[PDB]
């Protein structure tokens, strides 16, 4: 039994551009559920007071994005004319494993750099989805479209993976299945790193049309995590992405980590009293399993990122479910709060973005409050138990070894469909230097100048990380068609030069950049003793010579920067995309 | 290291009512796939040959069953009103689940014994969030993982249940994951399986805009005429459990998966390109950890998905694999369920697995259809593969170079690119015990006129012999522990196969009351239930029934709702299970209003 690294993250979810800004909403405590907008449906289309006619519902709003029907076609080697005819599912992952790939800070020619094996070394896809909406295509009109196994097959065919790719289906917590698969398909060896995650999104009314009929949607229309007007919940859109391998090889390769996927479970609900109803008796039957194999107390555990249902049954079953579980050895007092609160049910990005708070909640050190949790539910008699409700934002302090220990926080999901999942992670405990950063055309350069801009403006990495920031740059980003490096031995300098793309293309000697020439790729190459040139430019050391041939295509062999270690990794800013329209 | 073993198996399939005449369709080559029912679509609107229309497609008969539409509601407690929302795939696997359950002889009874049951199945919904439109639910049809769901929540188990997604192979990576779920223990057992049905022209329409389909349609493996292929319609389902215990709690076995293997087939140079190298790469890994050689494997499960590029591919991605060891000729045999039947979009993996078990049961390889001619790009002179063009008896490879196993492998490969391969090999009956001389044939339903047929189609089986006298402990074992006591019933004495038929045609015949039938109910006799549970005397009084085993005198009292404890005294090793018909279910239709 090994644990499982998080190396990588990303999603997209309610009012959140970045994680960076999602952030943002969770810590302020923002409402980030809003009216549904024009570009969908007629608003004005048909809605009902409660519970009255055929159809339709009282379908308030919802969580949305502003993102979700762009794409940029011709990066991923797609015509299109073919992206005409795609689903919103399928891109909003691929765009959002790419960012994963380099928030991790690993290239596409990963695959080439672990196994003699033969074409693209194996990595799993694992992500956990729904029926589209775009099947509901003219079905009176021709489409010139059906498969929720594309989602992962595009991922995995795209960038060249030679490991499993499929598409999983529990009612709410897909998601955290993916993560629960992903991590069996780790330890046993099948496969040597994951990508899970979940999509979910909003875009026929039928989606509304049956959540109303089937009353799971509240008159109100919010997320009220354990709150006193406890009715129905909202859907929020949401997508989502991790990056998972195994702790054994996160060392050697040094990698960046978020956290540790120490344990996973998984089980159904044995026959209840209705189809849609949970079983408390099955819920802690999932989350004692959960920490059997993760090998940790019930009494180290210091939050709970909840499945908030919000419905007058689900929260108090959870909190009787979760009661019985931590009941069995001991009697520290545990913090519990949802995601799905400030954004809304993500339908299958439950998990992950649960997860994602989780971890967002790890990096920053502070504990991050429940909405509408006001008033609570008569029904929370928390009764000498150990749960507490978390009201407001507060710092996360560590529990003590004193009592007779690291951070530990457990994450759940349950399925309407009845299908219960719960997770537990852990927290993991000059020269000059070259900057380059690529890009595949003109008008995407400084924005990647821009966005890394904005990131050093806010300040949040220091002056002692240089040769981190640099290294991922070179190694662990792609070498595209359109190119740029710059010198650094700086604090000052970095931004000294980054204003200055910004502000116009004026050429100071401090500029470098180029595409082109394809005399000297072929001679490059196949050579030994150009090689040895670039090995004895490293000797001396002078900067500014070698990336006028880098800007000009010099393909070169990063590795033989080193002092006798490559430093480990960092979170940069991943490629932005364009901005094209694709429907109909 | 863990074999899985399989013990129950059922599906449903074009032109095949169970798998006695499913076997008999493979072994009798038929062609099963035959033109569009009336009661679909009407297909004189969309039919035209390769246009620049609007999108009229050309790709038009395939496999179809005999009403997909009816469910029995309330056998599973579920109303009427709420099996009119209701999604055919979820129904057609709970139905094939419940069927399967006991063919592998156990029943809903499974969690009684223990104090988790894992369910695997990998669809492809389509259909009626269409025909909702334009004035379906979502738990109700409107997902996949409803199918599973619900066959986990009404038979009560406790363990994974989940719908995957790879194009072709689903069905195959569900026996994957399952296989994959047994050996690590966080289940005890798994219901694998696949489901697929045909019921917009949306289907029909997709599959013909991007030219997957033939113009013949129909499914050529490996032949002359090697343009696209079909699409059949399936359902189906197996029951897996380690060998460990199925030696143990004896049960009956069909046979061991003792290989597994999945990847994904890299990039390609185009989107739905197979890629050969990547194909030998899931071979080889499956032949890995099953830790058999090539030259073991006597008969192929291919894919044989006939199209120009697939099928050559195929069989060089197979070629990669076995020549790390020497090539022979006749070495292994190839074959295609597909060719019988149609392309199973999602089952595509459990009609194959399917068709090796059925193979591994009567002992005989059967024919790969319309191989008449064969690819000319087929150069298999310096291989070790062969096509199977007829039905001949299953011969097994030598061992004196100095009897090797049944050995099999089953591949399938999606189109959104994963692949998968399965490796298969029967089991041997190892050798080199007292029900007293009558024993008790007992039988039960939930209403008046299904105990009408579910004694005629025991009688249909036992009238084209099954087997013979020497094992009747065994069926009566099966029919007491192995079947649910439901609230109607009937059973009967006897001590000889040939007093089971004299009974069981005078049911089905003119009115007798002359042999011993004995038939009753529990709605009747109340207040003996809470009589006899509740009681440690009457138990003894059971024990000192079976002490002087006069029979007649207790089945009066079984009828009448007494139940008890068949450990009835069996020597203390009862006898191993035995594969009998399953529930026949109701006719009730319900679609549309």
């Amino acid at each position: 039994r090994e644990d499982i690294a998080i190396i990588g993250i990303s999603g997209r979810y309610p009012q959140a551009e970045n994680l960076q800004e999602f952030w943002k909403n969770l810590s302020e405590g923002t409402d980030c559920i809003t009216e549904i907008p024009n570009d969908r449906w007629d608003h004005s289309l048909y809605y009902d007071a409660d519970k009255d006619k055929e159809g339709k519902t009282y379908g308030k709003w919802g969580g949305f994005l502003k993102d979700v029907d762009k794409f940029d076609p011709q990066f991923f080697s797609i015509s299109p004319r073919d992206a005409k005819l795609m689903d919103p599912q399928e891109r909003l992952f691929l765009q959002c494993v790419y960012e994963t790939m380099e928030d991790a800070g690993y290239t596409r020619k990963k695959l080439t750099e672990k196994s003699g094996d033969l074409l693209g070394a194996n990595v799993g896809v694992y992500v956990g989805v729904m029926y589209e909406e775009y099947q509901l295509y003219g079905a009176e009109e021709q489409a010139r479209t059906g498969n929720p196994s594309s989602i992962a097959n595009r991922a995995s065919y795209v960038f060249g993976f030679n490991g499993p790719s499929m598409a999983l289906d529990t009612m709410c917590s897909s998601s955290l299945t993916a993560i629960h698969l992903a991590c069996q398909s780790l330890r046993n060896g099948e496969c040597e790193a994951a990508f899970a995650g979940g999509v979910n999104v909003s875009v026929h009314p039928n989606k509304y049309l049956m959540l109303g009929q089937n009353r799971f949607l509240s008159s109100k229309g919010r997320c009220e995590s354990f709150g006193e007007g406890g009715d129905g919940y909202v859907p929020g859109e949401g997508v989502g992405a991790v990056l998972l391998k195994p702790l054994s090889k996160a060392k050697a390769d040094g990698d960046h980590i978020y956290g540790l996927i120490k344990g996973t479970a998984v089980n159904h609900d044995g026959k209840t009293n209705g189809y849609s109803v949970p079983n408390p008796n099955a819920q802690a039957a999932v989350i004692k399993q959960a920490l059997k194999d993760a090998g940790t107390d019930p009494r180290a555990v210091s939050y709970i990122e909840a499945h908030g249902t919000g419905t007058s049954l689900g929260d108090p079953i959870e909190i009787t479910g979760l009661t019985k579980a931590f009941s069995e050895q001991t009697q520290q007092f545990c913090a519990i709060g949802s995601a799905k609160s400030n954004i809304g049910h993500c339908e299958s990005a439950a998990g992950i973005a649960g997860l994602t708070k989780v971890l967002l909640q790890m990096k920053h050190k502070q504990l991050a409050p429940s909405l509408h949790s006001r008033t609570l539910n008569p029904n929370i008699d928390f009764l000498a138990t150990p749960f507490k409700v978390q009201q407001t934002l507060e710092e996360w302090k560590r529990p003590v070894i004193n009592e007779n220990l690291p951070r530990t926080a457990g994450l759940s999901s349950f399925g309407a469909g009845g299908v219960n999942a719960h997770i537990v992670i852990e927290e993991y405990s000059p020269h000059p230097s070259m900057i380059v950063l690529s890009a595949k055309n003109e008008q995407r350069l400084q924005k990647r100048a821009k966005r890394l801009l904005d990131a050093l403006r806010s300040g949040r990495y220091r002056e002692a990380d240089l040769s981190r920031i640099a290294y991922t740059l070179q190694v662990g980003r792609e070498p595209m068609e359109e190119r740029l490096g710059m010198i650094v031995s700086n604090l000052r300098e970095l931004e000294e030069k980054l204003d200055e793309f910004t502000g116009g293309k004026e050429s100071i000697d401090q500029l470098y950049r180029g595409q082109q020439n394809k005399d000297t790729m072929a001679l490059f190459t196949a050579d030994e003793d150009m090689e040895k040139t670039i090995e004895a430019w490293l000797e001396k050391g002078k900067a500014a010579k070698v990336l006028e041939l880098w800007v000009k295509g010099l393909p070169l062999n990063w590795d033989k920067l080193y002092q006798m270690g490559r430093p480990q990794k960092i979170s940069l800013p991943a490629y932005p995309f364009a901005k094209d329209r694709y429907w109909i």
